[PDB]
C-alpha cells in the first residue's frame, strides 16, 4: 500500500479528502495494566487509526526498559502491534545528554514520530524541536501542542500565537490541540494561525466524557472550566456512570460532526484514558470505523522501518513471533516475495525460553508428578480437547503454545486428538484449503476479492521407534509428501529437493502479483529445532527436582525423541497425512494381531 | 543443467546418454542470413546438444556484418537459445587480432570456442595457449581431429594431435569407411589423451554434393559408393534417398558399439530424417516455462516477463539486452529499467519469414474498406483459405501458427474478430490442471498450473467509447488498459502495479509466476504494436494508394486494449464483455 512518513500519509488523505482518526494512551503503572493495554491496542487497531500516542512523565521513569515505561509501550506498539506510533517527550527537568540518549534509543527501537513537549514543573518546547533537528536532522517526524483558548501561563493570547509560530518554524510538521467545548473556538484559533502564517496541519483533540470521573480528569488535564450546561445535566445523574457516557457520546458526535463538516479539519485525535467502549461508538456513529477489517497476512506485520519489505516467513515460529523477531533483528534485509532468493538466524539468551506463568500454575496443568511418557501424551490431548485433567484443571498452554488455538484448527480437532493420543505430539498444523474466498472468516487474509490456498502441514515430537517406522512408511509417499526428521543431536533426514524451501500458504488477488507469506524451509528448520528441544527442559523439566522421576521422563524425551514436519503437496485432494500416521501405527504393531 | 559445456559434456554420456551435433557455414547473402536463422529455429526442435559455426579469415568472420561468422553464432545464442561453438583459426594473423575476436566472443555471450589451424608465429599447436592464458577453465575449448589422417606421418602429426589435449574434447573428420576411424578409437586411448572423441558424419543430398565431399574432406569417396551414384541419374532427389539410408545404417551400430556430429551443409531435410531414424530426435518435449529460456549467461535467473511480447520473443530480447539484472520472482519488485527502442525493423534476425509477394496474396493486393482488414484476421484464426485459394500463414503480430491453447476458444475469437475486435493475443483461463498437461502444462512434473483469461485487440474509436461504458459494471472483476498511437490511455490497474496471470504450484518448491500484465511495460509495447501496422502491412502498398490510406487510417485512430478476468475459477466473462459492447452500439430503443 503505502509505507511512508506519517506526514506523507497525512497530506495524502488531505488531498484525497479522506478524514482519519487517532488514539492517545498512557503507560500503565503495573505489568497487568501494561498487558491489558496491549490487548486493547490490538482490538482498536481494527478500526483503522491513522496513528496512536503514548504520553510521557518523569515520575514514571519513561525512558527506561521497565515494561511499564512510555518507551517500552511505544516500542511494543510499533514492533508487535504494527501501529504507526507517536512517542511524546517533555524537556522539563532534563539536560542535553539525557534527551539525546532518549532520542537515540527510540530510533534504535523503530520509533519515528516524536511529540515535542515542555512538561510542567531546556525552557520551552521549541528548544527540543530545534535540538531534534540539529542532532538527528530530518530523521523524525515532529508534532507540537497548541491551545485553542491560549495557554494559561501566557500573558497576551496574541503573544501565545507568535510563540507557536516560532516552534512550528523551528521544525515541526503538524499541531495537535488541547480539548475544547465549542467548534467555534477551534475555528477562530485556526483562522488566527492561518493569519499568522502557520501553514501546517492543525488536528483538534477530542475528550469524550465517559462517566463521572471524566469531569475532574478533564479539568486536571487542561485547566479549563466545565460548563454548567454539561454540569447541570450530569449532577442529577451524578451516580450513574453508564447514563453519563451516552451523553458524552452525543456531545462528541455533535462536536466532531461540526468539525468534520468544517473541511478545515483533516482528522480527529481522541483522548481515550486507556478505555475502549465510548471512543469506538463515537467513531462508528461518525462513519470512520473500518467496516470489514481484514488481517493483512497470516502473521502480524512489524512497523519497524528496516522491516517494511518482509512478506514471507518460515512456518516454525508461528506461535512464537517474538522469538522470530528477536532472532532476525540484526538482519540487513528481509526476504520479499520468495524466501529462497541468507543471513544466519541469531542465537538467544534464556528470557525468551521462560514461560509467563508461575511455577504453581504450570504444575497444576502439566502435572505435579509424571508416571511415564503416557503422562505426557495426555497433557497434549487435553491442551487440544479443552476438558479438565483429573485434578480439575484445564490445560491452557504448552511450552510451545501460550495462546489458544487459531480458528483453523477446528477443521481437524478429532484427527489431532487421535494422533496425540497415540504419541505423535503436535505443536503446529494447518488444514489444506483449495481456493476459498479471501474474505473467509476462518482462513481469509490479504486484499478482498481473491482466493487463498494452503497445503496441509503437521509438526510433532515422537519416539525413535515411531520415527524409524515413519521413515519406512514414507517410501510409499515419496513423491507426495515432503518430510524432515531431526533429533537434538542434529541427525536429520529430508527429501527437500536441493534443500530448497516449499511454499505452503499463498493468495491470488485481483489486479496484483502473488503473495506467498509462509514456507517450509529445511535450513531454517535446523536453527528452529534448537529452541523447540530446549523448551522441553527450560519450561517443563525444570519444574521438577533434578533427581525426581518426573524429571527423568522429560529429560528422556528431550534426549531421544525426533522432531518431525510433514507437508502434503496435493492441496486439491483430501489431507493424506492422517493416513501416513495410521500406516505407521500398523507398522509398529505388525506383530500384534489384535491391531490389524 | 544450466552449466558449462565441460560439465554439460561428461555428465550425459556417462549416465547412458548420447547426443546430437550440427555444423553450419555462415551464409553469403542477407537473404541467406535470414533463411539460416529460420533453419536454426526449426532444427532446434530436434533437442540437439550443441551447435557449431565455421570460420575463415576470408569472410571477415569477426566483423558486425550480418553474414559474419561471429554474428551468426552470436544470434544462435542470443535469439535462438542454442549452445554454440564458434570456430576460430590461427593461420596468419597478428597477436592483437585474435585477442579482439576473443573479446567479442565471451562479451556477446559466447562460451565454447574451437581452435583450429588455418589452411593457407604459431602452427596447429598454439591454440589453447593464447586462450588458456586468458581463458579460464571448464569453458570448453575443442580441437580438430582427422581419423585416417592427412597433412604428415603419424609419428609427429598423429603425435601432435593427441598431444594437443592441453580442451574438453576433439572433433573428427569425415569417416568414409564404417569403423575406419574405429581403429582411431582404441589407438587414441593409447595416445594417452584423457579427453573423449567426437566423430563426424557427411550426407549426400544432390549431384553437386558429391564433388563437395572431395573439396572439404581432401579424401576420395570409395569406389563402391561411386559405383552407385554414376547410375544415380541427374535426379539429385534420387541420389539423396540413398544418402540417408547409407547413413542411418553406418552409425547405427556405431552409436552404441563405440555423440554424432553431422555436417549439415546448411540443409535440413536429410540430416533430420536420419535423426529420428537413429532414435535421437525429440519432437514433443515439456516446456520449462510458457516462454523459452535465453541461453545467455547473464539471463541465468530470468523467470517472469510481461505477456505482451509472447509472439515476439526475439524483440523482447532485443529491447532488454542493455539490462544489468533480470526480474526474478515478481516483476514489480525488480525496479525495472526502461525498454530499449526498436528503430530498425529490417534486422535479419527479427524480420518476417515471408517475402512481400507472399504477404500480398494472403493479406490483399488491394483493400477497399476497413472490413477488408477484419476478414484477414478471421482467416488467420480459422485456417481456411481466402477467396483466391491462399491460407493466411501469419499476421503482422503473429509470424507463427497458433499455440494449442487457442483451440479452447477458437469459435469465440472468430465471433469478435468478425465484429471488428481484431485480436493479437489471448489465453484461456485454467483452474489448476496438472503441470504435465499437453495443452497448457509447463514446469516440474506433478504440480498444478493456473491462468487468468486474457484478451488484447485493436478496435475503432467508436467501439472503444462504448466498451468504456460496459466496463463500468465489470469494474471489480475486469482489469483493462486502453491506449492509442498518440499515447492517451486509461486503465484501472491499482497503483499501476502489474497483475499475475500465469503461475504454478510444484511439489516441494516455491511458486513460479512467469507471466504478468503490466501497465508500464504496456506503454512501451504499444509503440511497437502500432508500428507493425505500417512497417509490415501498410508498406506493401504504394504510398499514395487507397490501400495504404486504409491502413494509415487504422494506425492513426484505433485503440489498442487489453483485458483480464480476475475470477479464474469461473467461466471466462470476456466474451460477455464484448457482446454487451456490441449491443450498446445498436439502435433499438425498446
Ligand atoms: C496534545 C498534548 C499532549 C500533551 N502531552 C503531554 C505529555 O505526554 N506529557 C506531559 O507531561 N505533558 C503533556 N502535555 C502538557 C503540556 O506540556 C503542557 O500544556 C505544558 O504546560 C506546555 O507545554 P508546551 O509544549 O505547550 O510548551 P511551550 O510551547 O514551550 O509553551 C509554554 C508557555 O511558554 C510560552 N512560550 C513559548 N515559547 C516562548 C518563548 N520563546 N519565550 C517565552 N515564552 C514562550 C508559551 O506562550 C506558553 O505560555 C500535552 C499537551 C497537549 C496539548
Ligand atoms: C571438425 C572440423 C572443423 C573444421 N573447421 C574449419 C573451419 O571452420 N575453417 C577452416 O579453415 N578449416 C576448418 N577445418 C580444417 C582445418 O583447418 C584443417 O585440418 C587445417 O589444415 C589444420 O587442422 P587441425 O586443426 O587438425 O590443425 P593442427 O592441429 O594445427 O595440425 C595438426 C596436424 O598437422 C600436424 N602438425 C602441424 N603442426 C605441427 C607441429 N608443430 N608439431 C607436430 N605436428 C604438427 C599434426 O601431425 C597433424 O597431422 C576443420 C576441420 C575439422 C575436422
Ligand atoms: N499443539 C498444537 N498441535 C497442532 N496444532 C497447533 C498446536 N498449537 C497450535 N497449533 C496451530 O498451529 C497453527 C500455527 S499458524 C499455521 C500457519 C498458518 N495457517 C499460516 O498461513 O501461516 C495454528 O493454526 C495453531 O492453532
Ligand atoms: N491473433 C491472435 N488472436 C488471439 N490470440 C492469439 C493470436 N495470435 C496468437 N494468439 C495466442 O496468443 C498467445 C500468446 S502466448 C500467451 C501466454 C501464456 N498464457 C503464458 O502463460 O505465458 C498464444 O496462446 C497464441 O496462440
Amino acid at each position: 500500500e503505502r509505507h511512508e512518513r506519517l506526514r506523507e500519509k497525512m497530506r495524502r488523505r488531505l488531498e484525497s479528502g479522506d478524514k482519519w482518526f487517532s488514539l492517545e494512551f498512557f503507560p500503565p503503572r503495573t505489568a497487568e495494566g501494561a498487558v491489558n493495554l496491549i490487548s486493547r491496542f490490538d482490538r482498536m487497531a481494527a478500526g483503522g487509526p491513522l496513528y496512536i500516542d503514548v504520553t510521557w512523565h518523569p515520575a514514571g521513569d519513561p525512558g527506561s526498559d521497565k515494561e511499564t515505561s512510555s518507551m517500552m509501550i511505544a516500542s511494543t506498539a510499533v514492533n508487535y502491534c504494527g501501529l504507526e506510533t507517536i512517542l511524546h517527550m517533555t524537556c522539563c527537568r532534563q539536560r542535553l545528554e539525557e534527551i539525546t540518549g532518549h532520542l537515540h534509543k527510540a530510533k534504535q527501537l523503530g520509533l519515528k514520530n516524536i511529540m515535542a513537549l515542555r512538561g510542567d514543573p531546556f525552557n520551552y518546547a521549541v528548544d527540543l524541536v530545534k535540538h531534534i533537528r540539529s542532532e538527528f536532522g530530518d530523521y523524525f517526524d515532529i508534532c507540537v501542542a497548541g491551545y485553542p483558548k491560549g495557554h494559561p501561563e501566557a500573558g497576551s493570547f496574541e503573544a501565545d500565537l507568535k510563540h507557536l509560530k516560532e516552534k512550528v518554524s523551528a521544525g515541526a510538521d503538524f499541531i495537535i490541540t488541547q480539548l475544547f467545548f465549542e467548534a467555534d473556538t477551534f475555528f477562530r484559533f485556526v483562522k488566527a494561525c492561518t493569519d499568522m502564517g502557520i501553514t501546517c496541519p492543525i488536528v483538534p483533540g477530542i475528550f469524550p466524557i465517559q462517566g463521572y470521573h471524566s469531569l475532574r480528569q478533564l479539568v486536571k488535564l487542561s485547566k479549563l472550566e466545565v460548563p454548567q450546561e454539561i454540569k447541570d445535566v450530569i449532577e442529577p445523574i451524578k451516580d450513574n456512570d453508564a447514563a453519563i457516557r451516552n451523553y458524552g457520546i452525543e456531545l462528541a458526535v455533535s462536536l466532531c460532526q461540526e468539525l468534520l463538516a468544517s473541511g478545515l479539519v483533516p482528522g480527529l485525535h481522541f483522548y481515550t484514558l486507556n478505555r475502549e467502549m465510548a471512543t469506538t461508538e463515537v467513531l462508528k456513529r461518525l462513519g470512520m470505523w473500518t467496516e470489514d477489517p481484514r488481517r493483512p497476512l497470516p502473521w502480524a506485520l512489524s512497523a519497524h522501518p528496516k522491516r517494511r519489505e518482509e512478506d514471507v516467513r518460515p512456518i516454525f515460529w508461528a506461535s512464537r513471533p517474538k522469538s522470530y523477531i528477536y532472532r532476525t533483528q540484526e538482519w540487513d534485509e528481509f526476504p520479499n516475495g520468495r524466501w529462497g532468493n541468507f543471513g544466519e538466524l541469531k542465537d538467544y539468551y534464556l528470557f525468551y525460553l521462560k514461560s509467563k506463568s508461575p511455577k504453581e500454575e504450570l504444575l497444576k496443568m502439566w502435572g505435579e508428578e509424571l508416571t511415564s511418557e503416557a503422562s505426557v501424551f495426555e497433557v497434549f490431548v487435553l491442551y487440544l480437547s479443552g476438558e479438565p485433567n483429573r485434578n480439575g484443571h484445564k490445560v491452557t498452554c504448552l511450552p510451545w503454545n501460550d495462546e489458544p488455538l487459531a480458528a483453523e484448527t477446528s477443521l481437524l480437532k478429532e484427527e489431532l486428538l487421535r494422533v496425540n493420543r497415540q504419541g505423535i505430539l503436535t505443536i503446529n498444523s494447518q488444514p489444506n484449503i483449495n481456493g476459498k474466498p479471501s474474505s473467509d472468516p476462518i482462513v481469509g487474509w490479504g486484499p478482498s476479492g481473491g482466493y487463498v490456498f494452503q497445503k496441509a502441514y503437521l509438526e510433532f515430537f515422537t519416539s525413535r521407534e515411531t520415527a524409524e517406522a515413519l521413515l519406512q512408511v514414507l517410501k510409499k509417499y515419496e513423491l507426495r509428501v515432503n518430510y524432515h526428521l531431526v533429533n537434538v543431536k542434529g541427525e536429520n533426514i529430508t527429501n527437500a529437493p536441493e534443500l530448497q524451501p516449499n511454499a505452503v500458504t499463498w493468495g491470488i488477488f485481483p489486479g496484483r502479483e502473488i503473495i506467498q507469506p509462509t514456507v517450509v524451509d529445511p535450513v531454517s528448520f535446523m536453527f528452529w529445532k534448537d529452541e523447540a528441544f530446549a523448551l522441553w527442559i527450560e519450561q517443563w523439566g525444570k519444574l521438577y527436582e533434578e533427581e525426581s522421576p518426573s524429571r527423568t521422563i522429560i529429560q528422556y524425551i528431550h534426549d531421544n525423541y525426533f522432531l518431525v514436519n510433514l507437508v502434503d503437496n496435493d492441496f486439491p485432494l483430501d489431507n493424506c497425512l492422517w493416513q501416513v500416521v495410521e500406516d505407521t501405527l500398523e507398522l509398529l504393531n505388525a506383530e500384534n494381531l489384535y491391531f490389524q
